């Protein structure tokens, strides 16, 4: 029924390789995945010349689950 959340969600399985069903709202790529700020930020990035958007640097630190950076592409979006 989401846009953005499908999108996003979508990237991330396409690019990490997992699967879709873990990827909820309240999943940490951090711990739920047990990754690194680096892979936040690589993230960020690949999403942001997706949708082809401009945000912040301290946006990746605001980014930590998927409904954040979902979120955040969404708003962007905009």
């Amino acid at each position: 029924m989401s846009d953005t959340a499908e999108r996003v969600k979508k990237i991330v399985v396409e690019h990490l390789g997992v699967d879709a069903d873990k990827v909820t709202e309240g999943a940490s790529f951090i711990d739920d995945l047990g990754a690194d700020s680096l892979d936040t930020v690589e993230l960020v990035m690949a999403f942001e010349e997706e949708f082809g958007v401009e945000i912040p640097d301290d946006a990746a630190e605001t980014i930590l689950t998927v409904g954040d950076a979902v979120k955040f592409i969404d708003k962007a979006s905009a």
